[PDB]
């Protein structure tokens, strides 16, 4: 069957933060911006590998994330509502009280992979705002 999953966004972490899909399952996922802050802020979702950050030439206790090298969804088509196909750079952007639902098939990518936000200049990543994705062979 498809099998519902749901990301609940906050400030500044996701819930959960761990999620387990196999390769060939019929995903839902549910993204939801549950951002509880006055006034709320927005939230990123994205799946991918390798993280970038910025550099200046000097040492940072703390790297400033920029985005992923590799994403997840590359070449994964979507529905979501009335769109199917894929998107490129797929990464979902939520205002605030805002969700979003879509569905796919999991690729035959497995491992490890992470989801992040990269929004107010790596600031929500660096206080927490990521999680991991196992991507596990089918059974
Ligand atoms: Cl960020
Ligand atoms: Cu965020
Ligand atoms: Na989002």
């Amino acid at each position: 069957g498809v099998h519902h999953y749901t990301i609940d966004e906050f400030n500044y972490y996701y819930k959960p933060d761990r999620m387990t899909w196999h390769v060939g399952e019929k995903v839902e996922l549910t993204i939801d911006n549950r951002s509880q802050s006055a006034p709320p802020i927005a939230h990123q979702f994205s799946i991918g590998r390798t993280l970038v950050s910025r550099d200046n030439g000097f040492p940072k206790s703390q790297a400033i994330a920029v985005g992923w090298k590799d994403n997840f969804f590359d070449g994964v088509p979507i529905t979501s509502g009335g769109q199917t196909g894929p998107v490129p750079a797929f990464s979902v952007s939520l205002n605030g009280g805002q969700k979003y639902t879509f569905s796919f098939v999991v690729p035959n990518k497995p491992g490890k992979w992470e989801y992040g936000c990269f929004l107010q200049t790596g600031q929500h990543f660096m206080n927490g705002m990521h999680g991991i994705l196992d991507i596990l062979p089918a059974q």
